[PDB]
């Protein structure tokens, strides 16, 4: 069945320069039935935002400013309507978390309209009505015993960390996991704490973060590149079976044919390579 809530906003906090939390508060202590890697659409009516508008912390209004980014506007004539991944878990109830990633004109085409819906998430505030219906799903795990490796890019860290949470505490798994995420700068990674105390409460899960544009300020000493060059020479170089394992990954395009081609060029079976494509 697919069913319509209006939700009301819980918060809209920024986790990374570009990508918003949307905490949905399901009404009438309801919980959204769904399934890990699922998804929910959002819909919205004909509106007028400002850039100017949006709620930005200075932690992240650097790039903002640099490049002239709240001169932007946003008008939408129809009704419009796009999917969105949940970033909780299926026992995390009443909440429908999301990870919005900000679809601003593209860096090599800056003067084409800004994403429609993505700005009128970012316009929303603690408070406002959002509709959603769903759920929906397309990207699940495999119910097997191989090792499964989670690849995460940007706003991909939604439908990664519901797997991963239902891995171990619903389904309390004891498969080999391990979490290989791809940011730009230290302030660019969240759901730091989630993580860790998941990968301290299991033996059999591990994560690591690695920067492909560390700042002076973060003092960064882990692991930097891009996260398919991360995984593939910390790790999978040196795996015995870089097949017989499972990749579940979910990214930027660049980062997604990245990470594609160096599994299938590891002999990896497609059967096995499993891709949450948000189109963009
Ligand atoms: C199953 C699924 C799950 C998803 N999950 C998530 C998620 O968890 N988080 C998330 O952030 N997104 C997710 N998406 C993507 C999301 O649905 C939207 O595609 C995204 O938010 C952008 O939508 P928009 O309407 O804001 O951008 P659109 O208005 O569709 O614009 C897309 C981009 O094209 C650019 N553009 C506009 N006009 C032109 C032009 N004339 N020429 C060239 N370029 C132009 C815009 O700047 C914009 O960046 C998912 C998609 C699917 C299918």
């Amino acid at each position: 069945g697919v069913k319509k809530w209006e939700c009301t906003v819980i918060s809209n906090d920024n986790k990374a320069t570009f990508i918003k939390e949307l905490k949905l508060a399901i009404p009438d202590g309801e919980s959204v039935p769904f399934r890990a890697g699922g998804y929910i659409q959002i819909e919205a009516p004909a509106h007028h935002v400002k850039y100017a508008d949006f709620d930005v912390p200075e932690k992240y209004r650097g790039d903002w400013d640099k490049f002239n980014l709240f001169r932007y506007e946003s008008k939408v004539d129809e009704p419009i309507i796009r999917a969105y991944s949940m970033a909780n878990y299926p026992e995390e109830f009443g909440i429908i978390m999301l990870n919005v990633r900000i679809a601003t004109p593209p860096p090599n085409n800056p003067n084409v309209p800004p994403g429609q819906m993505s700005s009128y998430i970012w316009s929303l505030k603690a408070g406002d009505k959002c509709t959603i219906s769903g759920p929906f799903g397309e990207f699940f795990a495999k119910d097997t015993d191989a090792e499964m490796v989670f690849i995460g890019g940007g706003a991909g860290m939604a439908p990664m960390r519901s797997h991963i949470f239902d891995q171990l505490k619903r389904l309390k798994s004891k498969r080999k996991m391990s979490y290989w995420y791809g940011a730009r700068s230290k302030r660019e990674m969240f759901y730091v704490e989630d993580f860790d105390g998941l990968a301290a409460e299991n033996d059999n899960f591990v994560w690591h973060c690695a920067l492909s544009d560390p700042q002076p300020e973060d003092n960064w000493t882990g692991y930097t590149g891009f996260i398919h060059n991360v995984l593939y020479e910390n790790y999978l170089k040196d795996h015995e079976a870089p097949e017989d394992c499972e990749y579940y990954m979910c990214g930027p395009p660049m980062m997604n044919a990245a990470v594609i081609n160096m599994l299938k060029n590891l002999g990896v079976e497609e059967e096995n390579i499993l891709l949450d494509d948000f189109g963009g």
